[PDB]
RNA sequence: AAUUUCUACUGUUGUAGAUAGAUUAAAAGGUAAUUCUAUC
DNA sequence: ATAGAATTACCTTTTAATCT
């Protein structure tokens, strides 16, 4: 049976590249080592890496001086900012084209201040790095410049020494000069006044500007509602260095001075955040800094405003939070907060913790004791009431609700307790209510004092303890007990010093770096563990410990002593950071390089006449494919005579012929002033040339006026084109075959033809002999292109990218070009990265996963690739060469689908938490044909879960970043698992004619185990260009006629909510809704107040209780509440149980028993059957609603799973015609067998009202509105 | 347990399926340490 | 014991440009 797809083959080209693995032939890898061609390419890869890093110092410089030249108008920015606001609440055309204005105003002013610089001219062309004899390179004067000049630009730099090895670094690269285009168009998106995000154009008007207006609304509306949040005393003491500016743009002033935050918020003051520096400096208005030294960090105005929210307890403030700008587009970052010393090597860290332990061991005090001894007889005489505990503190923080927790199981013992005995003191009448006076006296002496005293905290918990019961109560011994136990701690550690004084000499040696390795984890698992006990036992200490208030009255012995132990334990902080920065590094790892072979442009084209230009050449011999690279002194190996003296028969030299771009082509070969006179052009053609008369937009010659198009001009200069084509010498044998020209209608139509018709393959025979002649004297590097289906042993369904290689020169392909040759290929060098280990010897037993043992002959080596030196080949093709990119795609796609929309079916795809990804098989008329979870993908014998796999590897990720072990890689595993699923998808979209329907959420998911935007992306690719193995070569779903079901993809911010036959629907109510019935819980009842949920409660039609049937009904009108967005009258019931998730573990919760007990405890009857409606509106207590609204959600509840097993459940709290709820544990075949099985059957319905409105369409919209998609569900069955 | 490379294999010097590279920039998120605080 | 707002350090993954 035919699929509906069948037209849909050839429709557009891409590009795409192959990669296989070079195998040197003979001698060749002998003649590369001898000459070390290896090595020179290694060191040539460093040297262009530091290259790249001194013209980006250059850039950064640039960048900074156009910044510092630039001044935008305070007219511009308000003008933008006022369109930008009024854009927020309306869509409307004109303030759309006003923005753009805006926007494209202040773009054309940086823009006009960058094309002025001199510098701009030399930026990206040749003289930046090489230039004539006459004038010295714009790089090379800029580092002569800064050389005489007091500045050294490579002090941060560690891999360049000083401007004189820079000066020799560009120096090297003199007639290399193309190999650094490509880097110089990546530089060319930094200044570009196109909407790209690596403009620095882009970072500031569409980045960075929008975030400053939004701020700055933030700011004003923060001093509006919440004045007494930030305190702008002491931000300006705090944040004078960023608070410091040389020009107030709003007045023009130029004053170095502190700014108020008035006045950084000014619009003006925008023109001093335009660079880094200025970035950084409100970005740290923002955030605060810490400040070496100083124990309490500084706080920036997020942090001023998250203080008062908890103040106050108004979350609504959150919303006032600033945005951070983003980074300027090439620069270094520096860092205003404290940034800790770095250890170098293995060396550092063992010698700096040695000095730590050490100095920790040996250490006595002004009373000539250790640190051990010393905390063991303070805390004894502590524990034995021998100090006054009104002169011994406890702070006031996180330390001691660490101790109510570790010693009475509760956070909040401790300070209730306090708050309670301060309460009960101050104000012992009207404890309730404590005056206006007494609230400040209460609040400043508890939550306000920073300390409190033992005496302080003994008092409360004896007054605590009276009014708690008996079991559960909490005595000052245990506290005292709790830190008597502390010095203990010491000896513990004793014990792992010893074992790491194995370890120490382990390491001892210098710029090893082996702690870096996963062999360490081990010993490293020591090291840490080590650090972690002298951290706790810092913590345990830190709750006795004063900061930096240099007031209270204390025992002076005791914190003397206390603070001189205090104070040597805490450089464990420093030294936990050092270390922790040091191991959790990544240890380096080799990449592999570009081998040039002494040629810059070593596979830039493949054309015979760029042959000994590029040296790069292509030979077949038998059904080998060959790669072959011309020694640079020995080019003209395969020129003209060398290839006519040595016609033999061995191998088969590729010979390549292209005509590309040929608007800019033809011209530049016939009306070139060396050919003019051969290709002898008429007076009326030369006309046409001069003013461009067969182009509507094209650029007159000369100077001349442009004259409007003229077809008959248009068309008698294309036949001027064809006579030349006719006359060129290699032209000619391309045989073109153009159409008519009366056929064409513009010109760049036999453009295409040309180019089209202008790449030809063929070949040359070449004696065997030759090549291994040229091969053996070195003047031929010859490499065979292979990967395993080129084995001889193959005898097996080839790789897709084999296909397309051989596909490139097939005969069937070269007669009607799809599969096209491209020029710019790369090879590579990848050094070995692993141990040869014989992992399975020969002839030796082998356990299999699903016989039950194998056998070989060979030895079988884990990772055999990765443990030898290999040369590699990327090569680059363009598919379906012939065809162009189609605009129109999804037009063609939706025309195709609204004439066979009968047999169309529709497969919906949804993630869960339970299920990776889930699919749902519907018919056109909304029936379920199959559904299954994608968590399991192995076919046949072997089934695999991926899902336990990939949630095993986040287990494992989370572990390592805990326990500074490598994290492992979770990315390989997901496209080694989408792989399958993609090609299942594929398989089914074309077995049952479908469409592919996916579901709005982007990017952030922080779930490690999710897939779902991968798959998307991952099957968009796939269905680009869709060959089946098993298809025939010229049929359709073949090699030369694949199917393309999907539109080329270039970005997500381009694409809509349609690619091909991938549609997406909202998320909204995909889940939570009814299977059966379409009920969707659109009442959201939450408690606010007795009177706000009467209201609520009085909006519905009853409220009763049914004998006949044992349950609760609550039945209403949708109208009779807010929106009519989902409306219908409805009638819930109290049926089955429930399921709660809480803090996790699961609870069965019964609602009509609730419900039951709730009316009991108030004596409102409904054992009759009565309607209870209006004795629920009348009730006044605060608990009766919150009960009853809380019964009312968990009756709505339709998702009900226990965490940690496989139940997800759905169950219907609305009954069908026949009386029964739905519930997907009994649910029949065609039903959804899941919660997660429902959101795909529902999004799938949505996806068939998008087949609906495809089929009955000119202005076809895809937005599904809940409205019609809610009436769709529920009108019927 | 072999790979252009990834995943699953042993399917026997390999078997399925997938596989757009190079370069450049930026963002997002995770984990720890530290600061100030809020919680029935 | 949860968690919020910051800073620093280490890490992986994702997205969007140029060319092919
Ligand atoms: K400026
Ligand atoms: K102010
Ligand atoms: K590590
Ligand atoms: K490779
Ligand atoms: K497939
Ligand atoms: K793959
Ligand atoms: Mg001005
Ligand atoms: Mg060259
Ligand atoms: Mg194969
Ligand atoms: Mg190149
Ligand atoms: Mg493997």
């Amino acid at each position: 049976n035919a699929s509906i797809y069948q037209e849909f083959v050839n429709k557009y080209s891409l590009s795409k590249t192959l990669r296989f693995e070079l195998i040197p032939q003979g001698k060749t890898l002998e003649n590369i080592k001898a000459r070390g061609l290896i090595l020179d390419d290694e060191k040539r890869a460093k040297d262009y890496k530091k290259a790249k890093q001194i013209i980006d110092k250059y850039h950064q410089f640039f960048i900074e001086e156009i910044l510092s030249s630039v001044c935008i108008s305070e007219d511009l920015l308000q003008n933008y900012s006022d369109v930008y606001f009024k854009l927020k609440k309306s869509d409307d055309d004109n303030l759309q084209k006003d923005f753009k204005s805006a926007k494209d105003t202040i773009k054309k002013q940086i823009s006009e201040y960058i094309k002025d610089s001199e510098k701009f001219k030399n930026l990206f062309n040749q003289n930046l790095i090489d230039a004539k004899k006459g004038q010295e390179s714009d790089l090379i004067l800029w580092l002569k410049q800064s050389k005489d000049n007091g500045i050294e630009l490579f002090k941060a730099n560690s891999d360049i020494t000083d401007i004189d090895e820079a000066l020799e670094i560009i120096k090297s690269f003199k007639g290399w000069t193309t190999y650094f285009k490509g880097f110089h168009e990546n530089r060319k998106n930094v200044y570009s006044s196109n909407d790209i995000p690596t403009s620095i154009i882009y970072r500031i008007v569409d980045d960075n500007l929008p975030k400053f207006l939004e701020n700055k609304a933030k700011y004003e509306s923060l001093k509006d509602k919440a004045p007494e949040a930030i305190n702008y005393e002491q931000i300006k003491k705090d944040l004078a260095e960023e608070l410091t500016f040389d020009i107030d743009y709003k007045t023009s002033e130029v004053n170095q001075r502190v700014f108020s935050l008035d006045e950084v918020f000014e619009i003006a003051n925008f023109n001093n955040y335009l660079n880094q520096s200025g970035i950084t400096k409100f970005n740290t208005i923002i955030g605060g800094k810490f400040v070496n030294g100083e124990n309490t960090k500084r706080k920036g105005i997020n942090e001023y405003i998250n203080l008062y929210s908890q103040q106050i307890n108004d979350k609504t403030l959150k919303k006032y939070k600033m945005s951070v700008l983003f980074k300027q587009i090439l620069s270094d970052t520096e860092s205003k907060s404290f940034v800790i010393d770095k250890l170098e090597d293995d060396s550092d860290v063992v010698t700096t913790m040695q000095s730590f332990y050490e100095q920790i061991a040996a250490f006595k005090t002004v009373e000539e004791k250790s640190i051990k001894e010393t905390l063991s007889l303070l805390f004894d005489d502590l524990k034995a009431q021998k100090l006054d505990l009104s002169k011994i503190y406890f702070k006031n923080d996180k330390s001691l609700t660490d101790l109510s927790q570790q010693v009475f199981d509760d956070y909040s013992v401790i300070g209730t307790a306090v708050l309670e005995y301060i309460t009960q003191q101050i104000a012992p009448k009207n404890l309730d209510n404590p005056s206006k006076k007494e609230q400040e006296l209460i609040a400043k002496k508890t939550e306000k004092a920073k300390y409190l005293s033992l005496e302080t905290i003994k008092l409360a918990l004896e007054e605590f303890n009276k009014h708690r019961d008996i079991d559960k109560q909490c005595r000052f011994e245990e506290i005292l007990a709790n830190f008597a136990a502390i010095p203990m701690i010491f000896d513990e550690i004793a014990q792992n010093k010893d074992n790491l004084a194995q370890i120490s000499i382990k390491y001892q040696n210098q710029g090893k770096k082996d702690l870096l390795q996963a062999s360490a984890e081990d010993d490293v698992k020591a090291i840490k563990d080590l650090l972690d006990q002298t951290n706790n036992l810092l913590h345990k200490l830190k709750i006795f410990h004063i900061s930096q208030s240099e007031i209270l009255d204390k025992d002076e012995h005791f914190y003397l002593v206390f603070e001189e132990c205090y104070f040597e334990l805490a450089n464990i902080v420093p030294l936990y950071n050092k270390i922790r920065n040091y191991i959790t590094q990544k240890p380096y790892s080799d990449e592999k390089f570009k081998l040039n072979f002494e040629n810059s442009t070593l596979a830039n084209g493949w054309d015979k006449n760029k042959e000994p230009d590029n040296t790069a050449i292509l030979f077949i011999k038998d059904d080998k494919y060959y790669l072959g690279v011309m020694n640079k002194k020995n080019n003209k190996i395969f020129d003209d005579k060398a290839i006519k003296e040595n016609k033999g028969e061995g191998y088969k030299k590729i010979v390549y012929k292209l005509l590309p771009g040929a608007n800019k082509m033809l011209p530049k070969v016939f009306f070139s002033a060396k050919s003019i006179k051969f290709y002898n052009p008429s007076e009326d053609i030369l006309r046409i040339r001069n003013h461009s008369t067969h182009t509507k937009n094209g650029s007159p010659q000369k100077g001349y006026e442009k004259f409007e198009f003229n077809i008959e001009d248009c068309r008698k200069f294309i036949d001027f084109y064809k006579q030349s084509i006719s006359k060129h010498p290699e032209w000619k044998d391309f045989g073109f075959r153009f159409s008519d020209t009366q056929r064409y209608n513009s010109i760049d139509e036999f453009y295409r033809e040309v180019e089209n018709q202008g790449y030809k393959l063929t070949f040359e025979n070449i004696s065997e002999s030759y090549i291994d002649s040229v091969v053996n004297q070195g003047k031929l590097y010859l490499f065979q292109i292979y990967n395993k289906d080129f084995s001889a042993y193959s005898k097996g369904r080839p790789n897709l990218h084999t296909l397309y290689w051989k596909a490139l020169f097939d005969e069937r392909n070269l007669q009607d070009v799809v599969y096209k040759l491209n020029g710019e290929a790369e090879l590579f060098y990848r050094k070995q990265s692993i141990p040869k280990k014989i992992t399975h010897p020969a002839k030796e037993a082998i356990a299999n996963k699903n016989k039950k043992e194998s056998v070989f002959e060979y030895d079988l080596i884990k990772d055999k690739r990765f443990t030898e030196d290999k040369f590699f080949f990327h090569c680059p093709i363009t598919i379906n060469f012939k065809s162009s990119g189609a605009n129109k795609f999804n037009d063609e796609i939706n025309l195709l689908l609204k004439e066979k929309a009968n047999d169309v079916h529709i497969l919906s795809i949804d993630r869960g938490e339970r299920h990776l990804a889930y699919y749902t098989l519907v018919d056109g008329k909304g029936n379920i044909i199959k559904q299954d979870t994608f968590n399991i993908i192995g076919n046949d014998r072997m089934k695999t879960n991926y899902h336990d796999k990939l949630a095993a590897i986040e287990k494992d990720r989370d572990s390592a970043r805990k326990d500074w072990k490598k994290i492992n890689n979770i990315k390989e595993m997901k496209e080694g698992y989408l792989s399958q699923v993609v090609h299942e998808i594929a398989k089914l979209v074309i077995e049952y004619n479908a469409i592919v329907v996916f579901q709005d959420l982007r990017g952030r998911f922080k779930v490690e185990k999710q897939v779902y935007q991968k798959l998307e992306k991952m099957l968009i690719e796939k269905l680009n260009y869709l060959v089946f193995k098993d298809n025939e070569f010229d049929k359709t779903g073949g090699v030369l006629r694949a199917y393309q079901l999907t539109a080329p993809f270039e970005t997500f911010k381009k694409m809509g909510k349609q690619t091909g036959i991938i549609y997406y629907v909202p998320a909204g109510f995909t889940s939570k809704i009814c299977p059966v019935t379409g009920f969707v819980n659109q009442l959201y009842p939450k408690y606010e107040s007795v009177s706000k949920s009467q209201e609520f409660f009085s909006k519905f039609d009853k409220i009763c209780y049914n004998l006949d049937k044992g349950y609760f009904e609550f039945s209403f009108d949708y109208k009779n509440f807010g929106d009519k967005a989902a409306k219908g009258k409805w009638t819930i019931a109290s049926f089955g149980s429930r399921l709660i998730n809480f803090r996790w573990d699961t609870r069965e919760v019964y609602p009509t028993k609730e419900l039951e007990k709730l009316l009991k405890d108030y004596s409102i009857e409904y054992g009759h059957g009565e309607c209870i409606k209006a004795a629920i509106c009348g009730e006044s207590d605060k608990k009766f609603f919150a009960k009853l609204t809380s019964v009312l959600n968990t009756i709505l509840q339709m998702r009900n799973s226990k965490t940690g097993t496989e139940l997800d459940y759905l169950i219907s709290p609305v009954a069908d015609v026949n009386g029964n709820f739905f519930d997907s544990r009994q649910a029949p075949k065609n039903m959804p067998q899941d919660a997660d099985a429902n959101g795909a059957y529902h999004i799938g319905l949505k996806g068939l009202m998008l087949l609906g409105r495809i089929k009955n369409n000119k202005k076809l919209n895809l937005v599904i509105k809940n409205e019609e998609y809610f009436e769709f569900v529920q009108n019927r069955n």
